[PDB]
């Protein structure tokens, strides 16, 4: 029933888009950005991101700053908030990075129909929290994170994701850096992909704020 | 910055500026291509008013197929203000147009005085280009598609200095891959559409990591419940 609070954080270009059609990583944002990002994850209890971000761009998810590490290490939180990986199949790759790369937490959400084999071996350096048929139930696992004690939840993204905790209805605020250029691209990932809404299921938005920050500007959505 | 900015007395082609509003996720419409209510009332008045200041609208054909707009200015005081001062009560309106696919019953031919221009590619059939004719200047350009950098040449050479590209997704995409494009607004409305197949702001191949379209933010300004930003093209990054 319960879940924590959610916030989509992410960069996109002036066009929609979080990568380009060839699913490769482009810089959006500057150093600006990548502070408030930081101290977002610094902040935060858990990180959430998709299976298709950890393959396509490997990322750590760590807190990068020292400071925010050691400030969230002398209020007794591990250096890293939690960092939790949505995957129905249990492809992550156990040499990923979010598990060579700092302390912390390890979630693994996994479908029921995932192999048993894959869950054991990620078992050695994760949680593993098994939800739904043949997708992860994101309703399920957000009342599981909430259990566990996670009040505060940041998905870093996926376009897939964010339409799958949008469309779930779980999500609380959106948060979008939008970066000085045009990407395109028809098959190129943006904020929101997924099946998307038709006429009758659109979801609506409040604007919070807008903030310039550098070459782009921060808009903050909260979400109805 | 490496993009050459044109005005109203450049030589190879109108000042050309994209004008869209968007979902906050990007969206120009839902995955079925459906229309839906993204600006409101004051968005449609500020769009009114920078169809009454440009010579020239052009949209893609499938925004044709799909919506049927007039493309008309709607207020009469603004039709009227463009009058009084020689000109036509709407701008001259473009459809591009590859295989000369514009229905002769389509909403833009009924509505309104003004000239009408179906650029179409010189590969079109011939019989639909002559009934196009009865109802517009027709221009060819291209082989299989349209030219848009020819077709913008060709628009300047008639007179027409101030381009609104009101878009689709391909259509925009077409322009600022071509390096054609000046300024961009975007008004960034208040909901999430979503969706994979949901046509976005600039759609077609898309750039690679080395040839990305870099832009500057000219302003943001907070309209009704959403958000304007608009962007000036520099160069490409690489
Ligand atoms: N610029 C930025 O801010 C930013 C941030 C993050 C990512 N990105 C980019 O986004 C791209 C990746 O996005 P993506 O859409 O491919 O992958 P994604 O959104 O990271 O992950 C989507 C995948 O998660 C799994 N999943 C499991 N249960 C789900 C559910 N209930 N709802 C939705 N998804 C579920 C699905 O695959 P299975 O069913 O097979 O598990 C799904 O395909 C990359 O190119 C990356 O660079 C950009
Ligand atoms: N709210 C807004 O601001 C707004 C405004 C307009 C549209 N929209 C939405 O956009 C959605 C979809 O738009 P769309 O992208 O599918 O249609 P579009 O961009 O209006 O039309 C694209 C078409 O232009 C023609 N074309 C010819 N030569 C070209 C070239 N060199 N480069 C690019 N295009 C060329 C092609 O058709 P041929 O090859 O057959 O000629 C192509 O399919 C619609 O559902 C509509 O609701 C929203």
């Amino acid at each position: 029933m319960d879940r924590p609070f959610i916030f989509i954080n992410s960069a996109m270009s002036a066009d929609g888009k979080l990568s380009t059609k060839e699913r490769k990583q482009v810089k959006i944002s500057g150093k600006l950005d990548f502070e408030r990002m930081d101290e977002l994850r610094a902040h935060a209890d858990a990180i959430m991101v998709g299976i298709g971000t950890v393959l396509a761009d490997d990322p750590s998810l760590t807190v990068k700053s020292p400071e925010r590490k050691a400030a969230r290490k002398a209020a007794g939180k591990s250096e890293n908030p939690v960092r939790v990986v949505v995957d129905s199949s249990a492809r992550t790759p156990l040499n990923a990075d979010i598990f060579k790369k700092g302390e912390g937490l390890r979630i693994i959400a996994v479908s029921n129909s995932a192999p048993e084999e894959k869950i054991r071996m990620l078992e050695e350096k994760a949680l593993v929290i098994k939800t739904g048929a043949f997708r992860v139930d994101l309703t399920e696992l957000a009342a599981k994170l909430k259990e566990m004690g996670i009040n505060s939840l940041m998905v870093e993204g996926g376009a897939t994701l964010n339409w799958g905790m949008l469309s779930a209805g779980l999500v609380d605020e959106v948060y979008t850096f939008v970066g000085n250029l045009i990407i395109g691209g028809k098959t190129a990932p943006t904020f929101t992909d997924g099946e998307g809404f038709t006429e009758n299921e659109l979801l609506g938005l409040e604007l919070s704020s807008a903030e310039k920050i550098e070459d782009g500007i921060l808009l903050k959505w909260k979400v109805k």
